[PDB]
């Protein structure tokens, strides 16, 4: 008998993180790229793409290639990224980029323009897919191939992870890897906690992502009409852990897309956000490595 | 010539309840708990989970586990459930819990903790599924075996049922079982009324729910984006179900999902129409085990 | 070579109607009554119901009893039939009832309190159901089947005519038929006009049906999250509409059900609109019955 | 080793368009002409039609006739139409028409009713319908047969293109074609840009389109409940590159359809913002063809 689930965490009594500044919530900013990553049968994917775009009721296509859905794509890396990086940029907040390997090389230009912005460049993996079926060798190798990518890409390896698509192997491949502080295929709470079973003993730092307060919603069944139901849920999710953190901070992920808030329709909500955020005290806006790195210093694994 | 459907019910004479405090309105307010209980194969489960989490258009899995929807759930249990908790004794409004008798085992400190607060605990089957298929025998003990689990779990055996997902036998097997006050597996009427077709004979009282002012719709394809869109419209069966109690009052239930509410962005929401409902005298806010006790006084079965 | 439909009709000349009053737009209300005549093994249907009800992605169940879907229906005619009555009696505006013949057997009381509150009540058909793929000769007896039971349950024959979920045959057996003095099966125009095609040859009058103005969008993949989405959609359709009567007046419909607006919830919208409407001088609430023979007098086919 | 895909563009560096007036933004209106060239048995179809229409779940049929897709269609070409037309008369606004060849047949009038008022005709493809599979030769000669009823149906040859569902040889053979100045088949970019992969040699402009700023998302699953939605998401998408085009201008393209806009509840938001829109300076509406060849003069292929 044996539950290989932790319903519990933390219950009742979640660690207080003690945010530098002594900030009462804690902000992550993500911008994902897997512009060029995403499914192809150029990259020897058996279908096109579906996954999140305008074309919101696609559906894959046997050996065939959505043209269609491609160019969408070709938005995020083409017009959507940099008008995020700027818009960043604009209000001095520093970003976590859940960057796919095959993406990275594609645009490496855009890669190293976000490098030397000083923003964080995790690893989404080596392309971005449905891992949940893959075998376990030719998943390991897709890692240890996306952990070289980006550190080549980068100058630097990463020491973050997420796949989003997850298989069961995925999040222990990641610790039994070795060299990555945390990773972020859970989306089980509101703060941050070390890994509870990794076999390989080090310390494995988990900093929840989210499927909610994700800019992804503009293009599934269930999500925003317009741009202020985004903001307004920001908001919502903003004034709620705020009011938590007078006595218990807490963080807040925000998931961001080049294709989908890069759009000018969309990005208007982003930066609404972004300044209500700015408009109050003690909130400290960071990269998830700094995080992690936070964690360790704060709340050393035992 | 026999049709097992009333179509008519009470018909344009609904009985007046005369809710204690002389109330326009009886307040339902349901907390479920199903995180644990719900679709996996470490449970039997041929197919993992897909119902209710924010990936709003994920499918089952034949012989394989959504690491995913898994831990979506995981912060209902781990995160959601906590935070509510503390919102509704911070109002000091009652609670039915709707529980699923797998993950009370799972989780008996929370459950032990909703008993000490005061909140009823009402039984929601066995585990989370869908019973509309299952056989008439295995059915039954899976009642009987939930009937036992949250005795021994809370103290008391659970004089209330809502499976939800029913299949025909469901409703004939709680009345047929014997301890039961009430059940919920309706959404037939603004009142409780005697099930009309008891075979036991014995007194049968209906406390029809709802899924409608149910927070699953913010992951349904017809849904709320924001917060408000679940306010607007609680406020909105609140407004006229109030207007109407002016010489009628009715009742209303909230069904609320850990995974769900519990999310800082949609506590939001919650919390909005608590203060909305608060405002104004004349509110009952009860459990429904009381409404229940209060029928068999006012109205009892004839 | 025929192309057997008109996509031009009145082209940029529609016809004035010189609504009475001099109203600059004509409201059609509309009240279906489908619950009880909705599909279900126990109407011979191979399985059970899916269209329209808060299970918004409810699948059909071969040779099955969806026991939470009938549950739905049975709050339209249970509770939120009589709801909806009182309120369009309050403001003393008229219906059009789309009563289908099976409904009407099993709650002939609240039809007989339709027709005595002076609604009209039009036919929708014998069963709810889609009468796409049925056999021109079992679906002509449901027509006549469905013309039987309405006059003898109402004291006069039905003159109008609404399927709904129409096949081919449809339309044309309504004017082959014979009594009707209109059909509602078409979402063609703003404004009634003659049935082109009419092989009688006796004038056939079309007065167009709306899936946009309609509540079944609240149990849609695209509809309204809250009252408001209803009730700002209604204001526009209806702002619009007027402003064009000012030289032009032309009509809206407006449907709703039982089992979806008699939702406290989602009546607070409906009653919105209404006192909307009522706040402006010349507008015409109506029976379409009155719109029909309005149009003989006003004009008369040629 | 060969990507057939751009997915840089102009990176960092989108050239100034130097808009006549010196506008901060240059807005594409556009109405799409598509009821009566949709599928249909009737055109040779082995099914009906289930994109874009009140029916948001719509299947399509084989070898049967929606009648009430049809219908709904009708009320493009019958009423849609005409209302639209006025609304942007009314404020002097031009229009560009992506026209179906087999709906420009079904009704030259209107055809010509728009050619009269100076909106300029593109070429929307000889059927509305999905090329993504067709074979290379059968879809080389709708084309040509496109391209030779529009002259005869204008006076003028199509200079623009915009299939839609593109099938990959489709912008190929539009380029292969000769005679057009550009096309739209691409949501790649904020600005025109040449066609980098022309084989024909000859410049080719490229003017992206878009399925956001569309009105076909009031029935998708993902789009607007209200009008208003819309109307913020065109605000929003307005906004923003208008604040952008301080320095550096850029365009924005709008989607309208015949059968969707021109429902009166829907023109309100239409309106709205063009009166928006109208109430700042420094705004170019224009047609397409005049952004091609505006481009030509402004910023020649090279
Ligand atoms: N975050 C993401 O876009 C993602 N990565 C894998 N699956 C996803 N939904
Ligand atoms: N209330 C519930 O979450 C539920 N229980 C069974 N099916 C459901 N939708
Ligand atoms: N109006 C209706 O509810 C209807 N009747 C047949 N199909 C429908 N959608
Ligand atoms: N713009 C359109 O309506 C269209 N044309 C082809 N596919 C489409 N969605």
């Amino acid at each position: 008998v044996d539950y290989p689930r932790d319903l519990i965490g933390y219950g009742s009594n979640p660690p207080h993180p003690h945010w530098p500044g002594k900030a009462r919530i804690a902000l992550s900013f993500v911008l994902n790229y897997e512009e060029g990553g995403e499914r192809n049968i150029l990259h020897g994917d058996k279908e096109s793409e579906a996954f999140l775009s305008e074309m919101v009721s696609a559906q894959p296509l046997q050996g065939e290639r959505n043209m269609s859905m491609e160019s969408l794509y070709e938005y995020g890396s083409r017009a959507g990224v940099w008008r995020i990086l700027k818009l960043f940029k604009a209000f001095d907040i520093p970003l976590t980029i859940f960057a796919v390997a095959m993406a990275a090389q594609r645009h490496p230009d855009v890669i190293r323009a976000m490098v030397a912005a000083g923003h964080e460049i995790c690893s989404h993996g080596y392309r971005w897919i449905d891992y949940q079926y893959m075998d376990e060798a030719q998943e390991r190798e897709h890692m240890l191939e996306a952990i070289r990518i980006l550190t080549e890409l980068t100058g630097e390896r990463p020491l973050g992870w997420y796949t989003g698509r997850t298989g069961p192997n995925t999040r222990r491949l990641v610790m039994e890897e070795g060299g990555f502080l945390y990773d972020c295929d859970t989306y089980d709470d509101d703060l941050p906690y070390w890994e509870p079973n990794n076999p390989t003993g080090k310390p494995h730092l988990v900093i929840p992502y989210t499927l909610d307060t994700n800019d992804m919603r503009f293009t599934q069944v269930q999500g925003f009409n317009k741009g202020d139901d985004f903001f307004e849920y920001l908001k919502d999710a903003f004034d709620v852990l705020y009011a938590e953190g007078a006595e218990a901070p807490k963080m807040l992920s925000i998931g961001l897309h080049c294709r989908l808030i890069g759009r000018p329709a969309r990005l208007a909500a982003l930066q609404r956000f972004i300044e209500y955020a700015k408009s109050h005290e003690q909130v400290w806006f960071t990269r998830r490595v700094d995080i992690a790195r936070h964690w360790h210093a704060t709340h050393p694994y035992t």
